[PDB]
């Protein structure tokens, strides 16, 4: 398994949230999420990652005209993350194309600006569940116009690529920004399956990557498969994307996961998903994997077991994870009054954040972490590990490594391992 790396070459294990679905409808493009809310998230779970929702309608409110005041706002929020040691993936988010699909901000449909939305007078009648808007004639049309399946709008993917370039231009020298997730939940309209993914989807990813690389050579470009089918464990037809940057490719794979009998189904679905994800990660060039979206109603029986099974699969796969989502509700870490859900204790586990070498295997319980590293002598920065206070209330006991520092406030343990002695196993336990 492959990993994104920080500037010191350490391999990243990414744990965080999607922040946030409230941005979809916000006039100013921002989530209802404050610097205090991040401090709570950090205090409670020690997260080191966010998938941060941005929008094309906010980037490019008119054709060819980028809103630098919106990018200022995004940059302000990234600043919060940066100050608490987070890595940031920016997600160009849409669902159901645009808020402009009924009488581009919106709570349901969201993403593209009005000027880029061409339903051509075709209906979008109300539906019992929101996902059904996808197949309504005007939405199918909005998408066919975007991918130029109609031949009527070749300019749209060109505007899209250059709106992404405007964003990368602002963030190219931001040390907190590590990834650009190019399109949330790609939907092909009248095109589905590999003819979509190998077709206009890949062709957009290529143009967009290329445009981003005019102004940002180092940020990882993350690509997703088509959402329908692949979310549920079907194989993707996505083809390799070329990274024009000098040296090694920086493309990662950013799939979603949305699966007595109901349990067995869910179990084989995760197995199917892992095998399919691992395949496409190989096709794209043995790329790092980020599980960009997964979540559920935490109040449903069997929820924690499912969450834990997903996170263990992510761990085994070397994947990053951004949970859907930080918004208040029974899916998130906190109910609206601020009360913790079962997710908080479930997620609040020790984990290596930045490893001085390749993590080959690791495990953690609430009062033990074990990690095996494949050495790298060119790395001088220490291995950095998060330890929760419940399980590690004082000092640490470390075997297989020397303690460089133990910050009991930030909860970051830094250790140094031998690089000239093969694979190293570090074990961390609370001091007697
Ligand atoms: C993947 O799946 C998520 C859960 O279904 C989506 O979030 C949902 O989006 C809808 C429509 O916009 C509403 O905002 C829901 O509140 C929200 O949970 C993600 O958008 C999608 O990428
Ligand atoms: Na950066």
């Amino acid at each position: 398994p492959s990993y994104l790396k920080d500037d010191d070459g350490r391999s990243l294990i990414l744990r965080g949230f999607n922040t946030a679905s409230s941005a979809k409808s916000a006039p100013d493009g921002m989530p209802q999420f404050t610097e205090a809310d991040l401090a709570r998230e950090y205090a409670d779970m020690g997260t080191n990652f966010v998938r941060f929702l941005i929008s094309w309608r906010s980037v490019e409110p008119a054709p060819g005209v980028y809103d630098q005041q919106y990018l200022d706002r995004v940059e302000d929020r990234v600043g919060w993350y940066a100050e608490r040691g987070y890595k940031v993936m920016l997600d160009m988010h849409q669902d159901v194309y645009s808020g402009a699909i009924t009488p581009g901000a919106g709570a349901i449909g969201n993403g593209a600006p009005a000027w880029a939305t061409y339903m051509d007078g075709l209906p979008v009648e109300p539906q019992p569940r929101w996902e059904l808007y996808y197949i309504q004639p005007g939405v199918m049309r909005a998408f066919d116009n975007f991918w130029n399946t109609t031949g009527k709008h070749p300019e749209l993917v060109e505007h899209y690529a250059k709106a992404w370039r405007a964003v990368a231009d602002r963030f190219a020298d931001n040390d907190a920004v590590v990834a650009y997730d190019l399109m949330n939940a790609p939907f092909g309209g009248s095109l589905q399956g590999p003819a979509f993914e190998a077709g206009p989807l890949a062709a957009m990813y290529q143009r967009t990557t290329d445009a981003i690389r005019q102004v940002d050579q180092d940020t990882w470009v993350c690509v997703a498969p088509q959402a329908i089918g692949v979310n549920q464990g079907l194989p993707s037809g996505l083809t390799k994307i070329d990274d024009p940057r000098a040296g090694q490719q920086r493309i990662a794979y950013c799939p979603h996961l949305y699966p007595g009998l109901a349990r067995t189904l869910t179990d084989v679905t995760i197995d199917a998903w892992r095998a399919n994800t691992a395949h496409t990660a190989r096709v794209l060039g043995d790329v790092p994997i980020i599980l960009g979206e997964f979540g559920l109603d935490t109040t449903l029986p069997g929820a924690r077991d499912y969450i834990e099974r997903v996170y263990g699969t992510a761990r085994e796969m070397g994947a990053g994870v951004s949970y859907w989502s930080s918004d208040p509700g029974p899916w998130g870490p906190y109910l609206p009054d601020g009360t913790q859900t079962l997710l908080v204790d479930t997620l609040n586990k020790p984990y290596p954040r930045a490893v001085a070498g390749t993590p080959t295997e690791w495990s953690s319980t609430s009062d033990r972490l074990q990690l095996t590293i494949e050495p790298d002598a060119a790395i001088t920065a220490p291995t950095e590990i998060y330890l929760p206070e419940a399980g590690f209330p004082g000092d640490v006991h470390v075997e297989g490594a020397d303690v460089v520092g133990w910050d009991r406030q930030s909860r970051l343990l830094t250790v140094r391992t031998p690089a000239d002695s093969g694979n190293v196993t570090v074990t961390v336990t609370p001091a007697a």
